[PDB]
């Protein structure tokens, strides 16, 4: 019973996680398509505090490469977290193939990359996100490694359409006006194929089309970040934006979750 060991920066406001940054200053190393094994290579964003923070790898989807998810991993790391953005092998992977990637990824932040990446990861909580087919991989690495602290699976795509084996806390975010991953073929049966005790949210956000997660949002931004907060640094201090959640005639179509978890 003490202080969380594991959080780091200011109070958190809605104000200040709508921001384009969090108030970590951060810097970029790549992860060479010459030099990463088992994917494409990425770039990893982190912070230039040197302290320990959870790691997290994001997966683009089908024809997609790192920066079609660069924002995002540049915004979630200026939170206080070391992020992954990979190109996959080839951009047709399938999402199966992105799954074993993310892993691969995982493991290169953990071994492989700078002593300053090594040194500012916490080997032990680690997180996985993904867009479209990448967040297809996103549902299945969390299936394979429920050590894993979060899953963030955006948007996703998979043939597989039920998940009931994951036990890792799961975020899907749906875009209301997806013409390609449809949340009703993909994102909605995903989630309710989620049994309790598992925690795990749905947010569809109202407007949106399956690119969204591809341009800078503030609630995609919003949301990733509270939850990876909430799970991977185990913060209390964000279960405020996720419980009772967003307000749903707003920019979010639905919510569910199994707050306040």
């Amino acid at each position: 019973q003490a202080a969380n060991p594991y959080e780091r920066g200011p109070n958190p406001t809605e104000s200040m996680l709508e921001a384009r940054s969090g108030p970590f200053s951060v810097s970029e190393e790549r992860a060479s398509r010459f030099g990463a094994d088992g994917f494409g290579g990425g770039t990893i964003y982190y912070p230039r505090e040197n302290n320990t923070y959870g790691a997290i790898a994001i997966s683009p989807g089908y024809t997609g490469t790192q920066s079609s998810i660069a924002w995002l991993g540049e915004r979630i790391a200026s939170h206080g977290f070391v992020v992954i953005a990979i190109d996959t092998n080839t951009t047709l992977d399938q999402p199966d193939s992105r799954a074993r990637q993310l892993n691969a990824a995982l493991d290169y932040m953990l071994t492989d990359a700078s002593s300053a990446v090594r040194n500012r990861i916490d080997a032990s909580r680690l997180a996985v996100m993904g867009h479209s087919m990448g967040g297809g991989g996103t549902l299945r690495l969390a299936s394979q490694r429920p050590d894993l602290k979060a899953a963030i699976p955006l948007t996703p795509w998979h043939l597989n359409k039920s998940w009931r084996d994951i036990t890792v806390p799961t975020l899907i975010i749906g875009a209301e006006y997806d013409t390609i991953a449809s949340v009703t073929l993909h994102s909605k049966p995903f989630y309710n194929s989620i049994p309790s005790p598992t925690d795990k949210a749905y947010l569809e956000l109202d407007g949106a089309s399956h690119f969204a997660p591809n341009i800078t949002n503030k609630t995609i931004g919003m949301y990733s970040v509270a939850w990876l907060k909430r799970f991977v640094d185990e913060d209390t201090r964000y279960t405020q934006f996720l419980c009772p959640g967003p307000r749903t005639l707003s920019d979010v179509e639905e919510y569910r979750s199994t707050c306040p978890f």
